[PDB]
């Protein structure tokens, strides 16, 4: 069976799409990618041993369906390019993980009678997925709320995180300072590198921190902690083994990208989410589900301060943290990858 | 007031000598150094703005004072070199901090009628100091036992450590995992770098570690802890602010060079001393004083192992550690520099 995946690196849709592709390739499936030449998937997908076909959508990015149809020549051309690719590759089903390229791609598949399956990783539907869903044979979403009735299947999560012991077991008999894990990602989180050292000064002996500063920020954060009078805290540029860090932690302080929220839920860890601000507030919507379940606390930019973070952490006892961890695990969906792959398989079967 | 300090090729002798030098220079005293052009003092002393005269003694092969004294022409020449140096500088007194170069220097001062003051930093007198004591006007030792009746004045301690709050204040209300500070010095202690990660594995959550690995060993030790399943421990190449680390720690695992032992006592901290093995067992004798006071535990490499260290730490309760801490502080002398400085002043005035 042939599967064509539409998922660009922008918006981070390529990673979950890659998870599904690899899962199906292990089932004998042939997978081909549909993306754009000057985007991240152009370099990453080939490194995964997967072939990729390109189309041009220049000037069409950021346009919703009404805006696309208002550009007759360009939308028709991208649509014709995708149609040619699909007539040649002849996929049995097309999977759209979100992203602008999936618009013309989805329209091409649909016009050719190829079933379209979509997956939305965020708490709020992306511009393209929102309208593409109307010609989709099957629509899935990671969290509830992005779409009114789409089956909730979660996002793919790293196997090592999924393998972690349940919260009660992991936290059993644990006493001593609340272990705070600060995660900034490869590039690091500027606001966290600046805020946490002062938070440490306010909380003193009540917490033990492992702060991941991001590339080239190890030295300055390490210095900030010493200046705050809490030099004993651990600061690393990166964390290669997130599963090991999650197993150690009592609570995590980090941004709320969609995959990150799913990973946190699967790890069964309480979190204090600092959503990246944006008029769309995508990350805010990604974290909301966990906050609603009482597994995390969201502090958007408009309320972020040293005192807000410090007071928030200080208010969480070990009993409260255990409850939050369990609620996180409960809000988790461990087999998102298999579920999506199975639905893509069922739809290709025309069942 | 002119003083000539004679201290050999080891920080053990040189560092305390520099403290006494600076202390007196800030009081109008003129100070000059006597050492060897090939040893570390040749580079360090000039960096402190102090002039340094050298004694050239070739063909020793590392034997030291015992060899020099067994070579008639060599001892005669070294003694005359020192006399020429003292005839030109005309010091009112000379301070010997140990080391073979102080031997010809002391003989020279004695032959010119210049009083000789000695300071022994270790639990066992160095051979040069032992013989020199036979012509010295005043002998002082850091710990009792080096010499039978020499005044005990201790060793110079960095003042940021001397100012650390008392054990009761530091440990008041402190709970949680025992904080273990592993110190290997600028070059690191290979055995500690290899032993502590394994010890961490055995003690798990009962301890929190801050391991100072030494130059170029940060990454290998960091990796060792991760492989031992305890990646959360802090690992730093160096520790500049030792006072801050000592403030944080509950117990210290380190070598027992003389200055280190005095520093541990001043910090009022329990310690697991791992003496550097040698025929003279110098470090063993430096530590023995604290252990006898019930402020530390000594473990020589022969009976040193993962289980040996882990078992020792696991056997110390917080109540016990507080006791040891108080014992350590009680066995401390905070005015070593001022004390030796005063004795030097008294002798120079022929009091």
């Amino acid at each position: 069976k042939r599967l064509m995946v539409m998922a660009g690196g922008t918006g981070g849709h390529v990673f979950p799409g890659l998870a599904v592709a690899h899962h199906l390739m292990a089932q004998g499936w042939q997978v081909r990618w549909l993306g754009t030449a000057d985007r991240m998937e152009a370099d990453l997908v080939p490194k995964h041993g997967i072939e990729i076909d390109f189309i041009r959508i220049s000037g069409l990015r950021g346009k919703g369906i009404k805006a696309l149809i208002a550009a007759p020549l360009r939308i028709f051309n991208a649509w014709r390019q995708a149609r040619a690719i699909m007539k040649a590759y002849k996929p049995d089903v097309v999977l759209g993980m979100g992203g602008y390229v999936s618009g013309p791609g989805g329209l091409a598949a649909w016009s050719l009678g190829i079933p379209v399956v979509l997956h939305e990783q965020n708490g709020i539907a992306g511009l393209t997925n929102k309208w593409l869903a109307k010609i989709a044979t099957k629509v899935m979403q990671a969290f509830p709320g992005a779409f009114p009735n789409a089956e909730v299947v979660g996002n793919p999560v790293r196997t090592d995180v999924l393998a972690l012991p349940l919260p009660q077991q992991r936290l059993a008999g644990r006493e001593g300072p609340v272990r705070v894990l600060v995660v900034g990602g490869s590039q690091g989180a500027r606001i966290l590198n600046q805020t946490m050292p002062q938070v440490a000064a306010k909380l003193g002996d009540s917490v033990t921190i492992w702060h991941q500063s991001g590339k080239g920020s190890q030295q300055s954060v390490e210095q900030a902690y010493a200046e705050a009078g809490q030099p004993q805290h651990k600061v690393t540029e990166f964390i290669d083994d997130m599963a090991a860090a999650y197993a150690w932690a009592d609570v995590v302080v980090c941004r709320s990208g969609a995959l990150t929220v799913s990973e946190i839920a699967a790890a069964g860890l309480p979190a204090l989410f600092v959503p990246f601000q944006h008029k769309d507030r995508q990350q805010y919507w990604n974290a909301l589900p966990l906050e609603k379940a009482g597994a995390a606390k969201i502090i958007e930019q408009p309320q972020l301060s040293v005192d807000a973070v410090a007071n928030t952490l200080a208010g969480w006892s070990r009993e409260t943290l255990l409850t939050m961890a369990e609620r996180a695990r409960a809000a988790s969906i461990p087999d998102a990858t298999e579920r999506v792959a199975n639905e893509v398989s069922r739809v290709a079967r025309a069942l």
